């Protein structure tokens, strides 16, 4: 019993992660068989930072202007070239200890695990959600860009994020392994501004679910409420809409406590109209919606 | 910036979990250099599980009664032995991916990372206290006994944790890697009860310090107060003392914010009597414990391991 955030193991990526130097400008890179993946403004100088012309800072450069260092080690590049904002060095040398994985774009409501490092090595291990304004709330300073945010089933990792950037707000912003970023950012030294942000509602639910598990129950009540009238209550709070998807995804935790999706929306909508009035759910004065559906039954479930 | 419970870095660990199976009992074991090391109730048999008699168990266990898996490989046992709540197996392999390491015996208050393992396999790393009633409040089912605790000191793994146990009130309980219980608990399969639990004063502090750091300004004020005075209302919220060694240790961060942790004691104080009406410090809604003054330095230093 019991719940905590909890990240993967972050084994498998501290094998891949190397530091990528050009100038006086180091960061973080993933070494994956014979590749190392790093953001692309490793190659910028101060003095173009507003908005670089990054292709043709590029070609100005060659492969020994780079230094890659695999835990202090040096990686030799035999080649350079760019996909969106990411910079692909290829040296001559296959990391042996590259995992079986996979790239993938998360949906916002998804969480991941970040591994932060500064100059190629572990800081430590967090788990973040993407947002719905595709920003994420973690604890990064400057040297941590080209950070990877990952997920892991069975023995494949799924690298999903690469950190770029921080904003004015205090929140941060990144692309997927193939440089695009999440949202509508940019990688210029410029203060950028995200959507408004929403509460994602299916996490929200996951969460009450998690509370009764483990004991928290004082919020249940004895009504129930249809999909659509709960959504009116939604929408008036800045929560996201409840899908049909959402409460089939919910079902195996709906089924392990015998509280009903639709029952579990009937609690919320109280919680969101009278707030909790100083009682604490889970530990918390404030309804969390970090945690997935997915994030519950893995810590939540012998069932 | 950005603050977050922060995990240390669970790969040097990894390397070192494997099963163990003695009969009908399957839990996760230690696996440095030659020796494996896990909780001894593997050796237990459900009957007689009120009271078990370790000493006799052991003697009616042979090597080849012990099954040892690291991942698909069988490690051979040739050899065991029992301390305290622990087996020391040892084998005929050496781990390779054993890390510079120590075992340590923790104190209340200081925090740790726990790695959680089912059947020998990881699955989670979360950052966990050593509460002030010698329980830590985990995330633990069925099959998880054996996972460890520990921190990375510099360059150096030292374990001080091993779980063995959920209370009755749903916290854990654990040994050190000596199989020395924390606290006032047995491995028997029987209902236990802690000491009743306090707040653990010097982490809030930190706690507050790490704020500044990130921005959160508005609890500063301009009193001030002695340790004396504000032990004497720790104690009316239930908050450990301060005491003199603890006002040392938040030494560094009260240099790096420019603050006196006393001028920090008198914020401190003016949030217990009165709450944060409505207000939220590092987005929470309630003062946390669970990180030590070194969490906070190694956080927002960017302190790395390698
Ligand atoms: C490369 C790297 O590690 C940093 C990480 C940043 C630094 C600030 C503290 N936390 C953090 O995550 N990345 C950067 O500095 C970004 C480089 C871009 C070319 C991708 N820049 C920003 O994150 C940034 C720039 C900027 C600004 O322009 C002057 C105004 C306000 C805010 C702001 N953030
Ligand atoms: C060894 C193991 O994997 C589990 C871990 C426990 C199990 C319950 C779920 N979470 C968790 O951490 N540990 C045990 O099963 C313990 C074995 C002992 C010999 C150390 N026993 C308990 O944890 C336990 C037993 C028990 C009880 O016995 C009748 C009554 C009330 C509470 C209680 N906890």
């Amino acid at each position: 019993s019991g719940f905590r955030k909890m990240a993967f193991p972050s084994g498998k990526v501290e094998g891949c992660m190397v530091q990528v130097t050009c100038g006086t400008t180091t960061l973080n890179g993933l070494w994956l068989d014979d590749v190392v993946y790093c953001p692309r403004h490793v190659i910028c100088t101060s003095e173009d930072m507003l908005n670089p012309n990054y292709e043709d800072l590029l070609i100005r450069k060659s492969n020994h202007n780079f230094l890659v260092q695999a835990g202090n080690v040096q990686l030799r590049v035999i080649g350079h070239s760019m996909q969106n904002c990411v910079l692909k060095l290829k040296v001559d040398t296959a990391n042996p200890k590259t995992p079986k994985y996979k790239f993938v774009r998360i949906q916002p409501g998804q969480t991941f695990s970040v591994l932060a490092c500064y100059n190629g090595s572990p800081s430590g291990v967090y788990q973040c959600a993407m947002r719905p304004n595709f920003t994420i709330k973690g604890s990064f300073l400057n040297g941590s860009c080209g950070s990877v945010g990952f997920n892991i089933d069975y023995d494949c990792v799924s690298f999903c994020y690469m950190h770029h950037m921080e904003l004015p707000t205090g929140v941060h912003a990144g692309t997927d392994l193939e440089g695009n970023f999440y949202g509508p950012f940019v990688d210029r030294q410029t203060a950028q501004a995200a959507g408004t942000d929403t509460t994602i509602t299916v996490n929200v639910l996951a969460w009450l679910y998690a509370a009764v598990i483990n004991g928290d129950r004082w919020f249940l009540n004895r009504f129930t409420t249809t999909l659509n009238d709960f959504n009116l209550v939604a929408m008036k709070y800045n929560y996201e809409p409840l899908t049909q998807d959402h409460v089939d995804i919910l079902g195996p935790l709906s089924a392990q406590t015998g509280i009903a999706v639709l029952d579990m929306c009937a609690s919320l909508k109280e919680l969101l109209q009278n707030g909790m009035n100083g009682r604490t759910i889970l530990g918390s004065a404030l309804l969390e919606d970090e945690f997935t559906p997915f994030d519950v039954v893995r810590q939540c479930s012998g069932v």
